[PDB]
């Protein structure tokens, strides 16, 4: 059972700025999402110091980065608080609209895309490299769910039947044909050592056989 959903209109709006508009620095996509996992993780941390059985579903605290050529994915993997479904189908875009408001007055006043993060709307970043991205996400309170928009004013969500996760959240960024760069082992290390050097949980980047 598959439901879509539409973007709300200032969302929708965010994503094709992103999208179209020409702007060569791309690479502040990585920084954006390996932020989003710190902070999920952040939160599961917090929150298991007043009740330790919340990291029943996994002690880890990591994040792992795993591009694939032949996929021509990139999937970026915390193991943090995850999403329940009403934090996907509405409270985060609920949050971003008012965050999208003052990053597109901002875009006005002279500001750049790359200062995205400071209005708390990173994730759509992603769309500077990805055609589509998938987020497979569980919460300890709700079921393993998946997220997934290719833009174009609509997302779709489903309980989904894959791999148990465990918790956590895990963005599969599917890749434009000339964005492959961001596949390759030398071109990840820069960006992840130039952008997020001082992240505090443990950052692996899985090569490829
Ligand atoms: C925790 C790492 C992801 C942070 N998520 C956001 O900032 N969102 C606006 C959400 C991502 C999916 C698209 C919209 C909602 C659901």
């Amino acid at each position: 059972e598959v439901e879509t959903f539409a973007f709300q209109a200032e969302i929708a709006q965010l994503m094709s700025l992103i999208i179209n508009t020409f702007y060569s620095n791309k690479e502040i996509f990585l920084r954006e999402l390996i932020s989003n996992s710190s902070d999920a993780l952040d939160k599961i941390r917090y929150e298991s110091l007043t009740d330790p059985s919340k990291l029943d579903s996994g002690k880890e605290l990591h994040i792992n980065l795993i591009p694939n050529k032949q996929d021509r994915t990139l999937t970026i993997v915390d193991t943090g608080i995850g999403m329940t479904k009403a934090d996907l189908i509405n409270n985060l875009g609920t949050i971003a609209k008012s965050g999208t408001k003052a990053f597109m007055e901002a875009l006005q006043a002279g500001a750049d895309i790359s200062m995205i993060g400071q209005f708390g709307v990173g994730f759509y970043s992603a769309y500077l490299v990805a055609e589509k991205v998938t987020v497979i996400t569980k919460h300890n309170d709700d079921e393993q769910y998946a997220w997934e928009s290719s833009a174009g004013g609509s997302f779709t969500v489903r309980t989904d039947t894959g791999e148990p996760m465990g918790r956590g959240t895990k963005v599969i960024l599917h890749l434009k044909e000339d964005q492959t760069e961001y596949l390759e082992e030398r071109r990840i290390k820069e960006i992840v050592k130039k952008h997020s050097q001082f992240i505090g949980y443990p950052i692996t980047l899985f090569v490829e056989k």
